[PDB]
């Protein structure tokens, strides 16, 4: 059976949770901050997704690795929007 592919990260004690879903070439984001799931700003092409995040003090930083074919693009959240990161790999 086919299925979408997800990746998840969380932080703090509430917690905040972010769940990324790769579905038929598109990666979208659902978010929890303690009071209901909502659709996040992240929307980028990809058939596979992984994620990691870390705090610096109270500030969250998220890195999402979105892959199409042999190309993995890193997307970066550092508090004010998603930008493309420096990640490269020779796949």
């Amino acid at each position: 059976m086919k299925s979408v592919q997800t990746a998840a990260t969380s932080w703090g004690t509430v917690p905040s949770i972010r769940v990324y879903t790769a579905n038929n070439g598109k990666i979208t984001e659902r978010c929890w901050d303690g009071k209901g799931w909502y659709t996040g700003a992240f929307n980028e092409p990809g058939d596979n997704v992984s994620v990691t995040s870390w705090l610096v003090g109270s500030a969250i930083h998220i890195r999402v690795y979105a892959s199409t074919g042999t190309t993995t693009t890193e997307w970066c959240w550092d508090g004010n929007g998603w930008t493309k990161g420096a990640y490269t790999a020779t796949n």
